[PDB]
């Protein structure tokens, strides 16, 4: 089974531009995420399955920030920790989403400790500004920084 989500473009004001989208499907090893999208910065960045399936900015942080409804990384085992698709955190922790000097994104990835679109229903898909190196340090949640872009999982 599979399911295509819709990303688009989030600012601290709200959700821009559409900028494509990502189909999951359900396989053998996992789940796979691939990718058909452009208008992003080139280079690697942090990608994500969110808490709560909003992309809406919230007044948390100083003021107001890009998608900050979504809530943390998604941990239904409440691990705390930040540790990649292969560790033992966040259940949400995605490898990372490499976008080439055309600013598209279409290599396919895979989360092996996801193995069903039932436990992502209903949560936000994201993109980060920064990268992800899969650790908690030297910066918290891999470095991601702000979100840059988002979708929620039908
Ligand atoms: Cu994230
Ligand atoms: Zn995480």
């Amino acid at each position: 089974a599979s399911e295509k989500v819709e990303m688009n473009l989030v600012t601290s004001q709200g959700v821009g531009q559409s900028i494509g989208s990502v189909t999951i499907t359900e396989t053998d090893k996992g789940l796979e995420f691939s990718p058909d999208l452009k208008a992003l910065p080139p280079g690697e960045h942090g990608f994500h399955i969110h808490a709560k399936g909003s992309c809406q900015p919230a007044t948390k942080d100083g003021k107001a920030s890009a998608a900050e409804s979504a809530g943390g990384h998604l941990d239904p085992q409440n691990t705390g920790k930040h540790e990649g698709p292969e560790g033992a955190g966040h259940l949400g922790d995605l490898p990372a989403l490499v976008v080439n000097n055309d600013g598209k994104a279409t290599d396919a990835v895979i989360a092996p400790r996801l193995k069903s679109l039932d436990e992502i229903k209903d949560k936000a898909l994201m993109v980060h500004v920064g990268g992800d190196n899969m650790s908690d340090q030297p910066k918290p949640l891999g470095g991601g920084g702000e979100r840059y872009a988002c979708g929620v999982i039908k």
